């Protein structure tokens, strides 16, 4: 049975790259009838951010990436936070020492810096300390790290399922620190001990880890454990092809959420990162992705995460995938956040229907349609100057609007049509000033549709304030 995992470090905002990796792990497990688990790698007590674990977990659920074992759901092979298994890494590091696969190294940082300058990296000189002397120095409390004792000379072969076999000369592999002087493990020791103990069979992780894999293969060999399959995902990129960064791309999943990106749309977009549908279809469900998933269609080029294409997809979901009523339910949290209320559901629905063709994110709806929910809307400068320029026409028009009995979109259009001809002007010269007066904007949906929406008295009662 296939077992995959996502292994986030709670050191910041939930990263979009974690969702990208999580998605493929979830998909590979589900397509195979297996399990997808969550392991929190939270040993960097220095970078630990309170609430960061919860936000990443919430973010995966927000996107529909349910997991089967984890810190909150529990599971048969926990604990699921590495901060809760510190004793296991120490004991496994001691086991490496006993097999001759690790050694204690006592160099101070000043020494390591001199050696790094002299040799280019740590040269393993502590391997020449008599083992009984190293044990005695450790026993007396001397500070030290436990390093991997790589076979010198030698070679190590690593198979990546998507990229093939790489043969490394052991000279390219340093005697990496496995256990730090504070008793905490390094990533190399913990990933191996935990993937093994949690039963992970398929390790799907970011490209950056690819070159660290021979260290891991050596560790599996050292413990006498069977290595899992390795799949290093193509690099997630900024539009300029550089490795995705917060300096040139929004990377926080909480940002996408707060901005009104629908989880289904963002999830669908992430599916297009390292994958393509056979027929080329770009809009599809999580289940369709799982049913279609195969490693044969994962491009290795490294996908560009494009905010423009994502906004386009969000828009397509808002006006072609969701129903009107569903879009209405979704903007509510955003209207509330903007401190706006709606008279009824019917009105709200109508307001969303009118605006639907004009917004690509849920947050843009309250921003662009504020004048529909509050009598105290903002008037842009550009709308104010158009309003001023056309005030006299509006002043003469006001009487016709008050006398207006038939308050329908079509009667109103005819009124203004009749009025402009009367005044010898084009309809637009009357229309735009009026739009500015009723909405504080020059860009809104159908002027006559809006005019009739609120209602005669409401509409009229708002036009008077423009004449002050
Ligand atoms: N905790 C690591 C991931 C480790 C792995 O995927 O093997 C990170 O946040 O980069």
């Amino acid at each position: 049975m296939v077992v995959t995992r996502i292994a986030p470090s709670p050191t910041g905002d939930p990263h979009v790259g974690t969702a990208y990796i999580a998605l493929f792990n979830y998909a590979w497990a589900r397509r195979n009838g297996g399990r997808f688990i969550v392991r929190i790698e939270d040993t960097d007590r220095a970078r630990y951010v309170p609430g960061a674990e919860e936000r990443i977990l919430a973010a995966l659920k927000w996107l529909g990436l349910s997991y089967d074992e984890g810190p909150d759901v529990g599971g048969p092979h926990g604990p699921y936070r590495q901060s809760e298994r510190l004793p296991l890494y120490q004991k496994y590091a001691e086991e490496l020492l006993k097999r001759g696969w690790a050694y204690r190294a006592f160099e101070t940082p000043e020494e390591l810096e001199q050696i790094r300058k002299e040799k280019g990296g740590y040269d393993g000189r502590a391997r020449n300390i008599p083992p009984e002397e190293a044990e005695e120095r450790a026993r007396r409390g001397e500070p030290h790290v436990i390093r991997l004792k790589v076979p010198r000379p030698g070679t190590t072969e690593v198979k990546d399922e998507l990229r093939g076999v790489v043969v490394y000369d052991n000279q390219e592999i340093p005697d990496v620190v496995l256990l730090k002087s504070d008793g905490y493990p390094t990533y190399h020791l913990a990933n191996v001990v935990d993937d093994h103990l949690m039963g992970v069979t398929d390790v799907i992780r970011a490209e950056e880890w690819l070159v660290s894999t021979p260290i891991h293969v050596l560790l599996y060999r050292a413990f006498g454990w069977e290595a899992p399959r390795f799949y290093h995902m193509p690099l997630l990129r900024n539009p300029d092809k550089t490795k995705i960064s917060k300096r040139k791309s929004h990377t926080s999943l909480d940002w996408y959420k707060a901005e009104g990106f629908l989880p289904e749309a963002l999830r669908n977009y992430l599916c297009l990162m390292g994958f393509s549908m056979p027929d080329g279809r770009e809009i599809f469900t999580l289940e369709e992705f799982i049913q279609a998933f195969t490693w044969e269609r994962v491009s290795l080029g490294g996908p560009v995460f494009d905010l423009e294409k994502l906004r386009w997809m969000n828009g397509k979901y808002i006006r072609e995938v969701l129903s009107l009523e569903e879009v209405a339910e979704r903007v509510k949290p955003f209207l509330r956040e903007a401190g706006l209320s709606w008279e009824s559901e019917a009105y709200l629905r109508r307001a969303v229907e009118l605006m639907r063709p004009r917004f690509d994110t849920l947050k843009e709806f309250p921003e662009k349609a504020r004048y529909l929910f509050t009598e105290d809307y903002p008037v842009s400068e550009k709308a104010q100057r158009k309003l001023e320029e056309g005030l006299p026409l509006l002043k003469e028009l006001y009487p016709r609007l008050r006398a207006q009995e038939e308050w329908t979109e079509a009667a109103l259009e005819a009124l203004l049509r009749g009025f402009a001809a009367e005044k010898g002007v084009k309809l637009g010269q009357v229309a735009q000033p009026l739009r500015a007066a009723l909405t504080g904007s020059l860009e809104t949906p159908g002027l006559f549709e809006i005019l009739a929406l609120l209602g005669k008295e409401r509409a009229l009662r708002r036009l008077e304030r423009a004449l002050a």
